[PDB]
């Protein structure tokens, strides 16, 4: 089994959603074949170079899965766009782009955050063109921790995916399957892509429950867990 | 692992439906300890003695369940609350009431349809307590077919649970763990009840996907499935 999650927005302040996760990877995780992580890991990442505690005792998690021989990959979210290769040094993760195409036991599954998909956000897209200009990235990064701090304190409903896009998306890649989060609105949902049935699998935030898609020779499930 | 599946709402106009349920009962339910269905198996029933094919078809693949080794358990919905003895005999299933308390691998779980959570719909309430009175039942049953079926043409949004009438039922059977369907929104939710923490697992309807609910020693999973 190929296990994805997303949008755990873990925090210091939700010490209850990191213990979930920390169970998780010590179970659950090792008997899959790769763990996939579909963004919104962290509820707010100012930068790989943070001492904040949390990101090591995560990173640390991670890193043992990985060296179980269970491999963990990352695609950014909108919150975690930041985490770098420090980071997946750290954990062992390796960082993928923001859509990728895999081969899961023969099956052809589309997998990306799910923010891309929300085009009907006029301003949300705005932001992200300027978060993911380089320029902007090491402009950010190169200010003090101390002001990074200040800059995100002060920046103090989720819209859903456009049908539309859906589609494109899952034309783009020749796809009958597509896993992503974000909206926080866990379903599967049926269409018609490359004039075909086709299956829009959607992660859940982790809050009370956690949640995973499951992916088999013969089967895509998404799970619901409670703590 | 114990099953539980709701609200199939299977109907002769909706045979993808059906071939998706074959296909659990052919099997998914086979690896099962047992299967209980907690109500709306079926989108009407006028009585068991509806030739309906579709009828014989259901219980004969259950029946198969059952001959597997497997018991299958069925409660009552608003849907088909005059499934009766016969419709058990042919189908092998056992008919509960319309709440039970389990004990699943030392966990102790209430079950029901969930239709009698749903305590703010002042005029279900109405129907419900009607179509409960045997005489009303006995009478219905001993017109004619011919007249059944005009009746039920002729009666041609789901509220949600009450959220207190929920802790209520989990106290009167000092319970941490509740499941059903009825409501059509596929979820697992946190409260209190007995003082502790308490968890309500819903069951999704039968459409573009299935659902179930797995209960381990261990875990309680809530799996949706595309067909
Ligand atoms: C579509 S939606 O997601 O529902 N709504 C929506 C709309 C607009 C923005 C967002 C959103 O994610 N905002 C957001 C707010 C804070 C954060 S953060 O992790 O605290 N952090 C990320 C890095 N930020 C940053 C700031 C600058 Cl100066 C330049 C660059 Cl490079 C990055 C500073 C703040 C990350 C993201 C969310
Ligand atoms: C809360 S809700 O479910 O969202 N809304 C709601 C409100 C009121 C009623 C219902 C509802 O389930 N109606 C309903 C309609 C039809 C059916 S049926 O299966 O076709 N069938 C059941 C048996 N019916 C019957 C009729 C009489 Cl004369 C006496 C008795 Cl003994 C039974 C005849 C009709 C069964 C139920 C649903
Ligand atoms: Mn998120
Ligand atoms: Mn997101
Ligand atoms: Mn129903
Ligand atoms: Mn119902």
């Amino acid at each position: 089994a190929t296990l994805f999650i997303a949008d755990l927005h873990l925090q210091t302040e939700e010490p209850e959603i990191t213990a979930g996760f920390l169970r998780f990877l010590q179970g659950e995780a090792r008997q899959a074949d790769a763990l996939y992580i579909l963004g919104d890991l962290f509820e707010a990442w100012i930068g790989d170079d943070d001492p904040n505690p949390l990101h090591q005792q995560i990173a640390s998690a991670i890193k043992a899965v990985v060296d179980a021989g269970v491999p963990c990959y990352f695609i950014h979210g909108n919150r975690d766009f930041l985490v770098g290769q420090r980071f997946a040094r750290q954990s062992g993760m390796i960082l993928l782009a923001e859509e990728e195409r895999l081969d899961l036991y023969g099956r052809e599954v589309l997998i990306m955050h799910g923010d891309t998909l929300c085009t009907d956000d006029q301003g949300y897209l705005a932001f992200r063109a300027k978060v993911h200009t380089p320029w902007i990235q090491r402009l950010f990064l190169a200010l003090p921790l101390f002001i990074r701090h200040r800059i995100a304190a002060r920046m103090r409903e989720i819209m859903d995916v456009n049908p539309q896009a859906v589609v494109d998306a899952m034309e783009r890649h020749h796809v009958q399957w597509l896993i992503h989060g974000h909206t926080h609105r866990p379903a599967v949902h049926e269409l018609q892509a490359n004039g075909q049935p086709a299956w829009r699998v959607v992660l859940g935030a982790w809050h009370s429950e956690g949640s995973m898609v499951k992916v088999t020779p013969d089967d895509v499930e998404l799970i619901h867990f409670p703590f």
